């Protein structure tokens, strides 16, 4: 229910590959002013605003895809996995910033069990203790930067002003903190790699703690000019920057340019508020909440929530899975054998197993994932519906103008 | 730039499925079927060039990763497996141009998007379309698929879906070209289907809700989810991607033809309506609309040895970019490695796609229309390290390029 204050961090694969000297040693105590503060704050949770750089985002890839999962590893990034312990989320966090966002007209995605790459891990790895588990529980978002278009700016610091206030308006008095990562001035690509440019990013970094609006009009154009291509990703500075106080103050700012990135580290302290919000945090609570208020007088309805789909996550994929016509020859002529690799507890294989359909409904399955199972198990639809009702098929049919039958 | 009119239609599985029984002969789907036909025809003779397409996936494309509105932007998409198999059905060709042009103008509009491509179609898609267009190898037009994610709540709200049609409709009204789009808009009507509550239908307010998204369509904007499946069933609360639809024809239509069959758990529904022009120019031009669509890459052609990674070069990289990106599976890892021409006899690659590899040939790679974190990937795969890359990126040696601070 309150926001301590944001941290912006580079993030890179170098600093990662090689953490884990003349040139190294001076950045990484322009790091720990905050091992430091991220250690007397001790932060509840982070929203953590990052970048996928196609590992984990790729065919299908979106703008704003909000984390909504219990744990997240590490993402092989084509080195094997990094050995690192997976680090917890926050799904009810997750799921309230969801209905603040939606509700204030952002279009999210939600995703769950992919793998973290360096967007992540890199910085995280650096600025938290993760010797058997981490500090604090996370919230990723991860933006979509890399294939153009892509949102403006001013979409970015909007979002912001949206995500603060749905994490003031949490019910619980929790602490949060904010995380925008990427940058600086780099360019990776063409012949134009190599690219940096000192003279923006002093005046960005000084820009973006002092007077951040005069961000909002930066085009891709004059971004990727002044910075590099990549390194117009600095739209999560404004994102982070968004959600926090209209006036800071920088306890820290530090910035080395070694060689690939311009790497820059931004501390900001969360200051009250330019006054009280215009719309009470109550207020806000009830218009989050507005689209499923009283679903529940509907009966026989289980709407499917974030919370019903992280409870649901593993025997949904689980069932995902028969539309892989290999995993579904299994299931039919080996299914223990299968049970056996799964990661499914011993409730969710009896529920399958006994071919429970009401209780997988209950539970959390989605009905789709059962509408696979039937059609793979050469039992219609019909027979899934009516064993929902406590009636035989051809009790159901009655209820029916017309008997008809399908998979 | 012309749009011609919009359709709506259940996506039922029935359909699909009373289909590929060939029971256009029996007394249940014979009306049904025939319910169909006005729009069958009306498509026959209108010969739109590009259907928009406005559906929800079932779970099976869209699961572990999940979003609102997912535009497809690749060049064709085949029927997805359920669990039994793919149907028999031609691919179908997309439109990655109007695609982009698209994108470009419903960012400018504050959308927040996702583009998507190389993934099947289900019964979503496949199951209306099977039976409104002819396809003995061969869909008579492109399409352009909006994936909704209707499912997982909280989803955007009714407004939200209108909102979208209205930007939608002068984006393709303002796309530079001479074609014939339609517009589909899939899904409902009443129906529930999990649950104790399931076999719920409710033909008094399918029958209000057409007629109201036909003659009055903003009045449905305030309606809430808890509202439209109190009403409709909770899957019937997918008619949001009717409004959407709705959104993109004129404010007034002719309604041509409308539907109703309940056989089973779905009212099987149809409606098609004829756009009637804009009766009066609007607030924003078509040629101010275009410069507001690329505003923000505006003058970016003069940037020496930048090569955006825009929807355009993502179509044109997507067979080199699966195939490199699959090097994070590690049985994909180390046939790269031991046997790359068997990875290479096996994939779907161009010669020159694979010969852009075997070279590793970084510039090349980059100007053909791979993004570099696929080659990040690439190089420490097979042991070579981003030094030589970024050298090789500007034509210098290791050693040279390394001259910086
Ligand atoms: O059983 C049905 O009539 C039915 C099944 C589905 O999976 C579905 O998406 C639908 O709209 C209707
Ligand atoms: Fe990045
Ligand atoms: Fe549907």
């Amino acid at each position: 229910a309150k926001i301590i204050g944001g941290f912006a961090v580079s993030h890179t694969p170098t600093i990662a590959f090689a953490h884990d000297d003349p040139v190294w040693a001076p950045i990484f105590q322009g790091f720990e002013p905050v091992k430091q503060w991220l250690a007397e704050q001790k932060p509840d949770v982070t929203f953590y605003v990052y970048n996928d750089h196609m590992t984990s985002f790729f065919e299908h890839y979106s703008h704003f895809a909000l984390g909504v999962g219990e744990e997240y590893s590490p993402a092989d990034e084509g080195g094997g996995q990094r050995d690192l312990p997976p680090i917890k989320g926050d799904p009810e966090l997750a799921k309230h910033i969801a209905e603040c966002l939606v509700a204030d007209e952002f279009d999210l995605a939600y995703w769950q069990g992919m793998g973290l790459d360096h967007g992540a891990f890199s910085p995280l790895s650096v600025l938290l203790p993760h010797e058997h588990g981490w500090p604090c529980r996370i919230v990723p978002l991860q933006c979509g930067v890399l294939q153009h278009p892509i949102p403006k700016a001013r979409r970015f610091w909007n979002f912001g002003r949206s995500l603060r206030r749905a994490i003031q308006s949490y019910p619980r008095d929790i602490k949060v903190a904010i995380a925008g990562t990427g940058g600086l001035s780099h360019q990776v690509h063409g012949e134009r790699a190599g690219f940096n440019n000192t003279e923006w990013d002093m005046e960005f970094m000084e820009r973006l703690a002092n007077d951040p609006e005069s961000l909002l009009g930066a085009t891709v154009t004059d971004l990727a000019k002044k910075g590099g291509w990549e390194g117009a990703e600095v739209v999560m500075w404004l994102l982070m920057r968004g959600a926090l106080s209209p006036e800071v103050k920088t306890l820290h700012q530090s910035y080395f340019l070694p060689s690939m990135t311009a790497i820059a580290t931004m501390l900001f302290e969360d200051q009250g508020d330019a006054a009280p919000p215009a719309e009470s945090d109550e207020a806000l609570r009830a218009r989050a909440k507005r689209e499923l208020a009283g679903v529940e007088e509907i009966e026989g309805t289980y709407p499917f929530t974030i919370d019903r789909a992280v409870k649901g996550f593993r025997i949904n994929h689980f069932l995902h899975r028969l539309i892989e016509p290999d995993f579904r020859k299994r299931f039919v002529e080996d299914p223990e054998g299968l049970f056996a690799e799964s990661d499914l507890t011993e409730e969710e294989k009896s529920l399958i197993r006994n071919r429970d359909w009401i209780g997988m409904i209950h539970y959390g399955v989605i009905f789709f994932m059962l509408e696979k199972m039937a059609a793979v198990l050469g039992i219609g639809n019909i027979d899934v519906y009516a064993a929902f009702r406590g009636l035989s098929v051809p009790e159901f049919q009655k209820t029916r103008n017309a008997a008809i039958t399908y998979s």
